[PDB]
């Protein structure tokens, strides 16, 4: 969806910042977040 620059681990990591920015989900692909917008 909306790109962010946060370096991933897994999966879980991105939820957080998706929120806090202003999104719905975070699913994070190969150490880079990507956020479903709200």
């Amino acid at each position: 969806g909306v790109p962010i620059n946060v370096s991933c681990t897994g999966s879980p990591q991105c939820i957080k910042p998706c929120k806090d920015a202003g999104m719905r989900f975070g699913k994070c692909m190969n150490r880079k977040c990507h956020c479903t917008p709200k």
